[PDB]
């Protein structure tokens, strides 16, 4: 629990007054103008590798839901693009919204998608998540939008146990959980430096945001809408619209991975 949150009162819009990095030269999310960024052939190829990945817990923490990643070794990890060393995934979380034309944080040519999936990942030369965050490239965010189509079979296990985590602090099992299942076809991406989405909002992330968005069913998303922001037994309120809107690019260049 925070005193942050997503409404009128301690939204976005409040959030500098006790985060001043808020007004900041590198903050995140941005709108991707795909006709001025740039294709980097200088690029390494995007490794993504979790075929070892060892998911622990899933919890509503308030501001989302997440499912946590054993990071103890290098389980599941994001190499190259643009990352110099080994990032390790540490935890899941989606944004989403109260109709199918909203959610995303990331923009594309200002398009907004119904959802979006952030993996985090930490820089494993800062030795532990902790110290990662005080850095500028401690920590890596892979990036995935959501629409609303076609059910995503690797989603369902997620969605059928959120009506045990329904409130704040709420957490359950989630074992043997494939975030493989999670992926589109294409690594395809746009990449750029930014920060957290949520207070402490710390510019420390390099973003990597696929170009490809999963399809999931209208049943599927219909389901995080019943989430709650609130904790058991206090003024029932939907977990819907848990976005940061579009910040300033300032100084940043937006590369591409593909022509
Ligand atoms: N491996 S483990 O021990 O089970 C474990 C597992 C996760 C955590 N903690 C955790 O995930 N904290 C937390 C909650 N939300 N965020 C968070 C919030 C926003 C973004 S976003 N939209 O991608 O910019 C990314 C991450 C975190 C967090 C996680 C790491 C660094 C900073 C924050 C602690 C322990
Ligand atoms: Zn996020």
């Amino acid at each position: 629990s925070h005193h942050w949150g997503y409404g009128k009162h301690n939204g976005p819009e409040h959030w500098h007054k006790d985060f001043p990095i808020a007004k900041g030269e590198r903050q995140s999310p941005v709108d991707i103008d795909t006709h001025t960024a740039k294709y980097d052939p200088s690029l390494k190829p995007l490794s993504v590798s979790y075929d070892q990945a060892t998911s622990l817990r899933i919890l509503n923490n308030g501001h989302s839901f997440q499912v946590t990643f054993d990071d103890s070794q290098d389980k599941a990890v994001l190499k190259g693009g643009p990352l110099d060393g080994t990032y390790r995934l540490l935890q899941f979380h989606f944004h989403w919204g109260s109709l199918d034309g909203q959610g995303s944080e990331h923009t594309v040519d200002k398009k907004k998608y119904a959802a979006e999936l952030h993996l985090v990942h930490w820089n494993t030369k800062y030795g532990d998540v902790d110290k990662a965050l005080q850095q500028p490239d401690g920590l890596a965010v892979l990036g995935i939008f959501l629409k609303v189509g076609s059910a995503k079979p690797g989603l369902q296990k997620v969605v059928d146990v959120l009506d045990s985590i329904k409130t704040e602090g709420k957490s359950a099992d989630f074992t043997n959980f494939d975030p493989r299942g999670l992926l589109p076809e294409s690594l395809d991406y746009w990449t750029y430096p930014g920060s957290l989405t949520t207070p402490p909002l710390a510019e420390g992330v390099t973003w990597i945001v696929l170009k490809e968005p999963i399809s999931v069913s209208s049943e599927q998303v219909l389901k995080f809408r019943k989430l709650n922001f609130n904790g058991e037994g206090e003024p029932e309120e939907l977990m819907v619209d848990n976005w940061r809107p579009a910040q300033p690019l300032k100084n940043r260049q937006i590369k591409a991975s593909f022509k």
